[PDB]
């Protein structure tokens, strides 16, 4: 177990060059990688280069590495390859427009953890000790750092080493849903009494939890096409789920159920209130130049409403 990558997939990247019309694009947190798929991995390298340069990496075990991780995730109509990469770059937008604020070691983990987070994701909810998806997410990313010529960070100290796989693990525990509600309202809290203090190593793992969801949902983040695309498929391996239960003769939640199509909009609407709206206030509370993520979220809320409406 742990795929590997053939020497024409990590040299075919090696070549790679981002056309120069996308360049002002990629910096913009509404951008969508969707129409470029044979660009992904080679998205993932130049964002790795503009944050920290032509020699943040040894490129030829860099190349490996990414080009391993993408076959570690399965052919799934949600949480894929495609997936890792919108997360990434969601992370790659907050750490250029907030350069000052995280440290070296912070901006290499981050990248790095946001494109292994849902590494060999079956396609099925943690419903079917806790954080059981996520504990197994990370220990995967361990297995893909450790074979052969795939140590990306073999050039740091032991220190420094132990100090960036525990940044990697504490960023995708992070991405577990049931644990934001709680890490938001100690940051609500801890801004509100004035409290907040970033050279607190347990505030900053905080901040980076709810960057990290942030990231993770941002499909809610897109211009109105593609994130309405992107709710395809998720609905996709939802419905598939909700099938192979009623296979078993069991009733699955109306999420699930392919039957209950209508009440999507719904739903949606909901969750932008409930989950997707204080996740991007809070960001944008601590971190002024997100503000963009909330806007673009704001009008796709307002986009559902128009559709429940019945004016679209
Ligand atoms: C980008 N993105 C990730 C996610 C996401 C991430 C983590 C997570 O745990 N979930 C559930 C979703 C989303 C929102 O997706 C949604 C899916 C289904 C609903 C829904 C709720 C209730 C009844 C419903 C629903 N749909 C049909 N009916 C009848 C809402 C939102 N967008
Ligand atoms: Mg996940
Ligand atoms: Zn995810």
């Amino acid at each position: 177990h742990m795929s590997i990558c053939t020497s024409e997939e990590w040299q075919g990247l090696m070549q790679f060059t981002l056309p120069v019309r996308l360049c002002k694009e990629i910096e913009l947190f509404h951008f969508d990688i969707g129409p470029f798929e044979n660009m992904w991995p080679g998205i993932f390298v130049y964002m790795v280069h503009r944050s920290c340069g032509t020699s943040c990496f040894e490129l030829e075990k860099l190349c490996r590495f990414i080009m391993s991780v993408k076959k570690n995730y399965r052919r799934v109509p949600y949480h894929n390859w495609k997936h890792a990469v919108t997360v990434a770059h969601c992370m790659y937008a907050i750490l250029q427009n907030n350069h000052t604020l995280f440290t070296d070691l912070e901006r290499k983990g981050l990248l790095i953890a946001c494109l292994c987070h849902d590494l060999d994701h079956r396609g099925f909810s943690n419903s079917y000790s806790t954080s059981t998806m996520e504990q197994h997410h990370f220990s995967q990313t361990v297995s893909i750092l450790q074979l052969e010529g795939h140590n990306i960070f073999s050039t740091l100290s032991s220190s420094e080493y132990e100090q960036v796989l525990e940044i990697i693990r504490k960023a995708i525990i992070a991405t577990d849903l049931a644990l934001y509600f709680g890490n938001r309202k100690q940051l609500e809290e801890m801004y509100q009494t004035g409290s907040l203090n970033l050279n607190n190593q347990s505030h900053r793992d905080r901040v980076i939890g709810l960057m990290m969801t942030a990231c993770d949902l941002c499909s809610v983040t897109k211009l109105w096409p593609v994130t309405k695309l992107t709710a395809n498929d998720i609905y996709a391996e939802f419905w598939a789920e909700g099938d192979e239960m009623k296979k078993l003769g069991i009733q699955p939640i109306p999420m699930m159920d392919r039957d209950k199509k209508d009440e999507v909009p719904q739903g949606q609407l909901g969750f932008y209130n409930a989950v997707a709206i204080p996740c991007y206030t809070t960001l944008t509370q601590i971190l002024p130049p997100t503000e963009p993520l909330l806007k673009a979220c704001r009008d796709n809320l307002s986009q559902w409403e128009k559709v429940i409406r019945g004016e679209e």
